[PDB]
C-alpha cells in the first residue's frame, strides 16, 4: 500500500525505456533499423534514428517531452541526434535506480549536476581546435556524415577553404553550398546556379557584364477585381495597364538590362518583347534560390508594382554579375562575378530522382559536421570520449560528501552506455569490450582509444578518421542532461 | 454501526490530504515539480504551487473550499501560498488525530482557537521592524521572494530609497513600476516610459518644455452611420466632421503642441499636419503607461469631443512634464520632470521575448515582499519561526484545562509540519534535523537559526539573507487556520 | 522454458540472502535481536550472531553450509565470526548481481580471487604491529571483547606481561589461564589455583616447601572383580592388597609428602592414614586443572599400578610448588613458586554460579583477542577499514583487463556492506553516513575515521579505544571469501 508514493516516477520511467530501447537498435555505424506501422497499414523501415524518433506512436507524456528536445538537437546538428536521445534515456533509468535504493530525489539532482557541469567543463578543455583548415581530421568529419565517400568529402572542403572567411559568419551554413542533379558529375562551382533550362533555347549560351533584374513575382500586367470585366471602365483600366506594360518594357531596355528572374510564368508580350531585345530570362526558381542570386548579384528583390518608379529608382534594384552561362548539355544555368557577398555552389551526380533528393541530405550533415568541428573543434568518436568522461565523473565519488555523491556516480556510469550499445549492436559482447577499452584507456592514458566496429581490434578513432565536432557533443550532453533533470523533477500525475 | 456517524469527515479529510500531498512537493527552494493532464490530454510541468492548484480535477467541496483560500491570498499577498496551503492541509489532518482518539470536536476547534490567538499575538510582537529602509535584510527580502539577482534588489533599493514618502499610502503598489525589454540593462529611470518608437524616427531625440495631450482614443475624422453614408447628407457630412477637424487641428498648433500621446490610430491627414507642425506623436500605448502619464505630468485625460473647448479651457487640461527623450538605440521613450507628483520606474533586462514576461513575475514578487518590508515586520524564512510558534503554542498545554487543552496540542505540531517537509523536500531525514533544529534553537535561544537547504549546516536565515516579510505570514495562518476550522466543523454532508 | 538453466542459483541465493538478513539485524553494538523457536514452543531471544548462527532451523544445504563456515571460524579464532557471516552473504548477492547482469560466471570468480588476494595484502601490510606490549592500543584491544571492564582487561595485560615469552607456542591458549568464580575480587595470581575446599576445613591455613604427587585416579585400595569375591582367594588377596595399600602409605609418609591431588574418590583407610599425617588432600578436579598444574609443578601424573615402584621413581615423579595456601573465607587453594612452567592465573568475580559462566565467557574471548592482537596486531574496528579496502580495491576496476574487471567491483561493494549495517542497526540512514564517511575519509587519508554508533559523531577508531586484531579479520574475510567462491560454482540440483 506503499506504492502510489513511488508510482508516477516508474509511470515515466517505463515509457521513456519503451523508447530508447528501440532507438537502441539504430544507434552507431552498424546500428540495426526499425519498421513503423501506421492504422492504414503504412510501412516504413528506418535505419536512422531521428526519423523513428519522429515516426514512432508516443502518445506517453514523457516520450513527448524527449521529442522536443531531439526537435532541440536536429536544429543544432543533423548528426549525433540519436546520441543525445539514448544517452537522455540512459540516465533517465539506471538514475532512478539509485533513487529507488533509498536515495531522496532532490539530493540526487544535486550530485547530477555537479556531474554535468563538470562534464561540460572538461569537454571545453579537450575539445581539440584545429588551427588549420586543411587537416584531415576535418575531411573525416564529413567523412562520417557523408558515409564515406571522399570525393564529397574532397569537394565540400576545398569549397569551406575558398569560403574560410565567411566561417566565422553565424549568418551563414555551408550547406546551402550544395545542389544535386541526376546524372551529374561531381564538382565544384565557383558560384551560383539554378537549375533550370531559360525561356527560349538555342545550345549552350553565355552573356557578358551583365545586368540583371530579379522578381519574386511573375511578369504580368496589373490585375483589378473580376467583376470590373463587365463594367467597361474596369476594362479601360485594363487596355491602360496593357499600355503600361509595354511602356515598363522600354524602362527596361532603357538601362541596358540584359538578364531577367522570375519566380513564375511570363505573358506573351513579354515573351515577344525579350525575343526582340536579345534580353535572356528564366522562370520558375526557387525561394531559396531566389534568395541566393540576391545575395550573390545584391540586386533588390522586386514586383510586378515596382516596374512604375522613373528608370532613376531603377539602377538602384539591379544586378551585376559579371558572367553568366547556360548549359544545354547538363541542363543549368551558371552565375558568377556578383557584386554582392561571394557564394559558391557544389553539385553531386545521382542516378534517378531519388537519390537525388538524399544526396543533398547527406551534404547537408557533412557540410554541418565539417562547420561544428572546424569552428567548436573535435574529440574522438567511437563513443570513445564518454568513458574519459565517465571515469572522471566517477572521481568525485569522495571528493564531495553528501548523498549527492550517489548521484554523481549514476551519472558517471550512465555516461558509460553508448559504446556498449553500438558493440552490442555489431555482435560483440558488451561487457568485455567496454570492461577491456575503459581498462585499456587509463593503462595507455590515452581517451582516444576506441574500437572498429568492423574488425573487433580496437584503434584510435581520430586515425581511423572516425570523429564528432565539439559543439555536437557538447549541446549532445547539455540538452539531454537537462531533459533528464526536469523528468525527475516529476512527483505526480493529475 | 458508529462509523457512520463519522463517514463525512473522512469524505473530506482523505480528499483534503490526497490534494495536500501534491502541493507540499511545490513547497521550498528544493521543491520537485508535478505534471498536470486535462482529459482532452491537455500537458503541463509546473513547480509553483499556485500554478498546480488550478488544473487539478479537484470537484470536491473540501479541496474546492481550500482552492478557494489559496486563490483568496494570492489575491491578497503574493507570496507565501504554497505555504498557507500546506499549513492549511496539516491542520487538518494534525486536526482529526484528536477527534478520532477521543476529544470532542467543539472542543478541538475551541481551543484551536486560543492558539490561533496567541500565534497571532506572538507574531505581531515578534514582528522586527527595520528602521532603515535601506537596511541589508530588505534588500534580501527582496531577492529570496525574487530569485535572488541582485540587480533587481539593487534598482528596487534605489527606488524605494528615492521615494520612501509613497511607503505611507497604502493605496499604492510598488510591483506595477517594472517593465522589461528585450535586450534591455536592468537599471532604474526617475520618470515614466513607453517602450516603443514616435510617429517618425531617425536619432535619439529629445524635447524640453514639453506640450503633451493625453487621449483615450485616436486621431481620426467623426464618424457617421453606414447606412447614413447612403442617404447623400451623409457625404457632406463628411466633409463637415473633415471641417471640424481641421478646425481642431489648427486650435492644436495654436497651443504650442510637440507632443501627442494615443491609445489608437491616426489619420493620415493629421499625420501630416503633425509632420507639417515639428510635433511628436505616440500611438496604442499602454492604459498603465496612460495612468502613470497622466499622474506625472499632471495633465487630464481627454479625447476628441473634448477638442471643442475654445483654446483656453483647453489650455488648463495640457500636460508639462519638463523633459522627455527617446532613445533609438535602445527602442524606447522616457519622460521626466512632472510637476505633479514624481513616480519612477524600473526597468529590466531580457534575453528573448519568452523570458520577457516572467520577469515581471519575479519583479512583482520581489517588490512587493520589499514593499510589505517597510510596512511590515520581517521574520526568518526557512519555515523557522515556525517552530518557535509551535513550542510557545504547546506551552499552554497545562496553564488551560478543559479538553480543550488537547485542540491546542494538534494545532502546535501542526505548526511543524513546514519545516518538515522542507527537509524530506531536499533529501534529509525530515523527522531527524526536525529533532536536531527544535533542540538547537532553545540551546541557543534565537528564533532565526534554521537550516540550508543545499549545504545541511544550521545558520540565521537573517545571515543567510533569507527571510519572509511579516504580514503575509500573519495573514497565511489567519486564513489557513481560519479555513481548517470550517473544515472541520463539518458533521455530514447531504 | 530457458528459466531452468538457472534455477539453482537463486534457489541457493534466496536462502543465503534470507539467512545473513537475519545475523545482520544483530551485527554492531546497537545491533537488535532475534526469536527463536524450538517446535516444543520454545522461545530464546539472541543477539549475539553464533547463537542464532546456532539455533536458527535452516536446512538449506546453501545455509547449512555457511552455518559450516560460522563453526569454522568460530572454533578458530573466537572474535570476529558474524561479520565473515554478513560478508559472505553479500559477496553472495552482489555477486549474483552481475550474473543476473550477464557476466559469465568464470570469469567472475577467477579475478574475485585477484580481490581476495590484494584484500589479504592489505590486511597483511597495514597491519599496525605493536611491539611494546604495554601499548594502550592492546589494553582496548581486550576491552572491546571485553564488554567494557578495565579490570579484566588490565589484569589480562599484566598477567600477559607476566608471559610475554610463551605467547609464541600455540601449544599454548591464553584463555585458559582465566577462571572466573563467585564473590570473588578481580585479580590476578602468580601461580595455579584450584576452587575447591579440601577435606580439610581447619580455617585459612598455609603450607610451604610442597612435596607434592599427582594422580589421575582415586586413592582406593586395587580393586577387584565382585563375582571374584565368590573365590575365597581373592578375599586373601583383597587382605593383602589392603596391607600393600597402607604398606605404600608409609611409603609417602617416608617422602615428607604435605599434599595430595586426585580426580576421584577416597579409600577409608587412606583416609585415616593422611588425617593422621598432617597431609592435606584434595579429589575430583579438572583435568584441565590437572594438565595446568602438571605443567606448573613439574610433577608427574600416576595412577594405580605405580605404587609398585621400588622407591626410586617417587622422587623424580614429585612436584614443588615452593608456597600453597587455603582460603576458607574465600573458599579456595593456591599453589605459587613452580619449578615447572609458569602460568599464571586470573580470577573474575561474579554473583551467582549462572552469571559466573558467563563471565568466563567474557574472559576467554577477551584473553583470546589480546592474544591475537599482541600476536599480529591491530587494525581498526567500526568497519571502517572496510571501506579503505573498498576503495582500494576498486582501485583495479580499469587496471586488469578482461570481463573480469566488473566482478572485482562486486567484491569492493561487498566490502563496504558492514558499516552501512551498523549504522542502520545504529538507526542512521546508511547510505547518508556511507556518503559521508568514504569522502571523509578520502580528503583526510586515514583509514582510521569511522562513527560512533551512539553519538553521530565521526571519530578516529584507534583513538577511540575501538579496534580488531590483525589475523582475526584476516582469517575472517578469508573464510567468507572462500565460502563465496564454493558457493557460486553451483550450476544445479538434482
Ligand atoms: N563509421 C564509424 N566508425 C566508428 N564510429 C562511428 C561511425 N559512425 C558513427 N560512429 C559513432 O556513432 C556515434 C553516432 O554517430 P552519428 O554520425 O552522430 O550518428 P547519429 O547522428 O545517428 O548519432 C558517434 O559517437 C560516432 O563516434
Ligand atoms: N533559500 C532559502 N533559504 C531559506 N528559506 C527559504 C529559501 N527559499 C525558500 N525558503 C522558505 O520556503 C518558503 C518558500 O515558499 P514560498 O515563497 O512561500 O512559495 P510561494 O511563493 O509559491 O508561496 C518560504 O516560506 C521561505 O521561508
Ligand atoms: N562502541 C563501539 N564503537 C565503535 N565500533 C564498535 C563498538 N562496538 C562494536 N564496534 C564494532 O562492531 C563490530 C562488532 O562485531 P564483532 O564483535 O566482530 O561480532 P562477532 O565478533 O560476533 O563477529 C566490530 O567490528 C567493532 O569494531
Amino acid at each position: 500500500e506503499i506504492e502510489e508514493r513511488y508510482q508516477a516516477l516508474f509511470s515515466n520511467a517505463a515509457a521513456v525505456k519503451a523508447l530508447t530501447q528501440v532507438v537502441a537498435n539504430s544507434l552507431g555505424p552498424k546500428g540495426l533499423d526499425a519498421m513503423l506501422v501506421d492504422r492504414f497499414g503504412e510501412v516504413v523501415v528506418t535505419n536512422d534514428g531521428v526519423t523513428i524518433l519522429t515516426l514512432m506512436d508516443a502518445q506517453h507524456p514523457a516520450a513527448r517531452m524527449v521529442v522536443n528536445m531531439a526537435r532541440a538537437q536536429e536544429r543544432e546538428v543533423g548528426d549525433g541526434t540519436t546520441t543525445a536521445a539514448v544517452l537522455a534515456g540512459a540516465l533517465v533509468s539506471e538514475g532512478v535506480n539509485q533513487i529507488l535504493k533509498g536515495v531522496p530525489v532532490s539530493k540526487v539532482l544535486a550530485g547530477m549536476n555537479r556531474a554535468l557541469n563538470h562534464a561540460l567543463f572538461l569537454i571545453r578543455k579537450n575539445a581539440i581546435k584545429v588551427g588549420s583548415i586543411t587537416d584531415d581530421r576535418l575531411l573525416a568529419a564529413a567523412k562520417i556524415a557523408g558515409r564515406g565517400d571522399e570525393r564529397v568529402a574532397a569537394i565540400l572542403r576545398d569549397a569551406a577553404a575558398m569560403l574560410e572567411d565567411k566561417l566565422q559568419d553565424p549568418g551563414f551554413k555551408l550547406a546551402d553550398l550544395v545542389l544535386a542533379k541526376v546524372g551529374a558529375d561531381t564538382t565544384l562551382i565557383p558560384g551560383v546556379v539554378i537549375n533550370k533550362s531559360p525561356l527560349w533555347e538555342e545550345g549552350s549560351q553565355k552573356l557578358q557584364e551583365v545586368r540583371l533584374l530579379v522578381l519574386d513575382d511573375g511578369l504580368y500586367p496589373e490585375e483589378v477585381e473580376e467583376e470590373a470585366l463587365a463594367s467597361e471602365a474596369g476594362f479601360e483600366q485594363y487596355l491602360k495597364n496593357q499600355k503600361i506594360f509595354q511602356e515598363n518594357l522600354k524602362k527596361l531596355k532603357e538601362l541596358g538590362v540584359k538578364l531577367i528572374l522570375l519566380t513564375r510564368g511570363i505573358s506573351d508580350i513579354a515573351e515577344e518583347f525579350c525575343y526582340e531585345n536579345e534580353i535572356m530570362v528564366i522562370t520558375r526558381i526557387t525561394q531559396k534560390e531566389l534568395k541566393r542570386v540576391l545575395e550573390f548579384t545584391g540586386a533588390r528583390a522586386a514586383k510586378r508594382t515596382s516596374l512604375n518608379k522613373p528608370v532613376e529608382e531603377l539602377q538602384k534594384m539591379l544586378g551585376y554579375a559579371r558572367t553568366c552561362f547556360y548549359d544545354s548539355r547538363l541542363d543549368f544555368t551558371i552565375i558568377e562575378g556578383g557584386a554582392g557577398k561571394a557564394t559558391a555552389t557544389v553539385l553531386i551526380g545521382a542516378a534517378t530522382d531519388e537519390v537525388v533528393d538524399e544526396q543533398e541530405r547527406i551534404a547537408k550533415d557533412a557540410a554541418g559536421s565539417f562547420a561544428a568541428a572546424y569552428r567548436s573543434g573535435v574529440l574522438p568518436g567511437g563513443g570513445a570520449f564518454f568513458l574519459y568522461l565517465s571515469r572522471e565523473v566517477e572521481s568525485l565519488k569522495n571528493r564531495l560528501p553528501g548523498m549527492e555523491s550517489y548521484g554523481v556516480m549514476a551519472f558517471s556510469e550512465a555516461l558509460k552506455v553508448p559504446f556498449r550499445v553500438m558493440a552490442e549492436n555489431a555482435g560483440f559482447n558488451g561487457l568485455e569490450k567496454l570492461g577491456d577499452l575503459m581498462t585499456l584507456q587509463v593503462q595507455k592514458n590515452n581517451y582516444a582509444l576506441g574500437l572498429d566496429f568492423e574488425t573487433g581490434e580496437f584503434i584510435d578513432m581520430i586515425a581511423g578518421g572516425v570523429v564528432d565536432p565539439a559543439e555536437v557533443v557538447y549541446q549532445a550532453v547539455k540538452n539531454a542532461s537537462e531533459v533528464a533533470i526536469s523528468l525527475l523533477k516529476i512527483n505526480t500525475i493529475i
